[PDB]
Order: structure tokens, then sequence, then C-alpha cells
């Protein structure tokens, strides 16, 4: 079989990635919709990790194999920490350890992943700030220094790389010094010209390392994105594939972050309408955190491609950067 001729909404829905809440979600979930990734959160039942259920689930996903993600940063953000052991924050990881410690330590964590059948983890944070600890991004960046980021995340996602699992970068263009938290309504950046001397510094070397992908945050950017949140703006995608931002144009898989549980997102559009804007925009993956919108989201996406709101082609290239982090197609 053959990637390109699989059913309009097969090809749709490898875009999207869901949160489930457990087991029975799940296989509903794959089985009916076909939904290229599954998400584990805080809301899930962790018990389908180890109990052979998202084995049974991921062994019977076609056409492509299942992706399944997860936040496991340490400190403050390990969703899988109870059955992986807990980890210090990314800051304190950088003020204690050495960065081939880092790496270590997310090689280690990346195989007790693996062994989880989780295949991407969204880290590292490659945000610079200073900010208070405990707050939105705060402990979960490796410093307020570009190139302490540079070193310490490379080493974190170079570890992850090594033991198999997909490392994402974020968030692009850079959450480090934005207004507030993206969770709970919209939020600013400095101007590009300031990020780019500064938040976008260490996606210049690390997007080059393959596999990687990134993620976008929902920030808006003065001189980028205007008023629109950086994942639902044309604008940040060209930067990120044209080499824009000051690296070499990225060509790999690029996520959204959490379209429906966000503030800065949902207070202006609903999970389908902005599934259809952040597609349209660039991202090649489409990422929220329940099953239900499912249908229709799908419904809504043949709709755009009917009306032209979605070229074939956004698809289409989108779909093949999906397929080309996993597993061969199932006929
Ligand atoms: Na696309």
């Amino acid at each position: 079989c053959d990637l390109a001729a699989l059913p309009a909404r097969d090809k749709l829905a490898q875009l999207l990635t869901v949160g489930v809440t457990d087991a029975a979600d799940a296989r509903a979930v794959v089985a009916d919709h076909h939904v290229g990734g599954i998400m584990i959160g805080s809301w899930t039942d962790l018990s389908m990790l180890t109990d052979g259920s998202l084995g049974d689930i991921a062994a019977s996903a076609a056409p492509l194999p299942l992706a399944v993600s997860v936040d496991e940063e340490g400190g403050r953000v390990s969703r899988l920490a109870s059955l992986i052991g807990s980890q210090p924050s990314a800051r304190e990881l950088a003020r204690t350890k050495t960065a081939d410690e880092v790496y270590g330590i997310a090689l280690d964590r990346g195989r007790k992943m693996r062994d989880l059948g989780v295949t991407v983890d969204f880290a590292p944070v490659v945000d610079v700030t200073d900010a208070a600890a405990d707050t939105v991004i705060g402990d979960r960046s490796f410093g307020s220094d570009p190139a302490v980021v540079t070193e310490y995340a490379g080493a974190y996602a170079r570890g992850l790389r090594d033991a198999g699992v997909l490392p994402v970068l974020k968030h692009f263009p850079g959450h480090g010094h934005a207004s507030g938290d993206s969770h709970t309504g919209g939020v600013t950046t400095p101007p590009l010209d300031v990020l780019m001397g500064d938040d976008l510094v260490p996606y210049r070397t690390l997007t080059g390392q393959a596999p990687v992908a990134v993620m976008v945050g929902h920030m808006q950017v003065p001189g980028l994105t205007g008023s629109d949140p950086a994942s639902l703006s044309p604008a940040v995608y060209n930067l990120l594939r044209s080499g824009g931002y000051g690296g070499p144009g990225f060509g790999g898989l690029v996520y959204t972050d959490d379209l429906s549980s966000m503030g800065a997102i949902n207070q202006r559009y609903g999970v389908a309408d902005a599934v259809l804007r952040a597609l349209q925009a660039g991202a090649d993956n489409a990422l929220w955190i329940t099953t239900a919108e499912v249908p229709a989201v799908l419904d809504r996406l043949e709709q755009a491609l009917a009306s032209g709101e979605l070229n074939q082609g956004a698809v289409d290239a989108s779909l093949q950067r999906n397929a080309a982090v996993k597993g061969p197609l199932r006929c």
C-alpha cells in the first residue's frame, strides 16, 4: 500500500494527537478514528502502560503505527514519575550536574519510557528564563543563558534520542520571557528582534540534530504574529521552515501546544476551528487533551479541504512528516 492512497479522513486523523483518560478511551479513539497519536497526561489512568493494554492497542493500529506521547520533563512536569522515578527540575539539573550527566539521566529515563510504550516525549524545554521556580516555565527551563540552555537541553534531547524516544523542543519561538501563563489566557513575548538574540538561540543548533521535533506555543509575538497566537500564525511556521529564525530551515515534525484546555487558544477558538487554523498556518500535528471532539474535528477538516480553507498539499506534506518518524505502513 501507499501513503498517498489513504482515505482523506484517515490522512487527516494522522495529523491529530489526543489526550486519553484510560485504556477504553484510547482503544475506541484509535480503532474508530485512526488518530495518529494519543497523549498520556495527569488525567490518564496509567495502568494501561503496565497491564498490556497499550501494547495491544498499538499493535492493532493501522494504517500507521501509533505515536504515544507524554510530558516527561522532570521536576514539576513528570507525568510518569510514579513508574520511572522522580528527577530534579531542568533548572536544578543545570545547577548540580554536568551536561554529560544530564545526557545519561535522559538516556536512562528514555529507556524507562520506551519500556512503557512511550514513543514521543514533549521535552526538553528550550525556553530561556530567570523567572521564579514555580511559574509557568520557571524551573522547567535549563537557564537564563541561551548557551547554557543549548548545552543542557541539547544533552537532554540527545539522551532521549539515543533511547529511541522522539524529543520535542518547546515552546517555539520562546515562552521563557512571555507576559504570563498561556494556560489561562493570552500572553505576549518580547519582539522578534529580541527573540532573535536570545530565546531563539538554542533552536539554531538543536533543530539540526535529528530525529527531533518542535512544538510551537500560543504566545503572541510582536513583529511576527501580531495578535495571533504563534501556533495559529503562518508567520511562525514560515520562520521555522525558511531558516529565518537564524538556523537552518527545519523540515521535521512540528506540533502545537494544547489547543483545547489552554485559555490563550480556547477563549478565541473552539477545538475544531483551532485545529483548522493550526494546520492552515503550518503545523504538522494538532494536539489537544481530550478524544470527544475528534469526529467533529475531522468533519470540519474535510469541509475545509472542500472549501479550500485547507490545501491538499498541506495535508500531504504533514502526513509524510508524521510517517517519517514512525515505523512502516501496515497494509
Ligand atoms: Na502541512
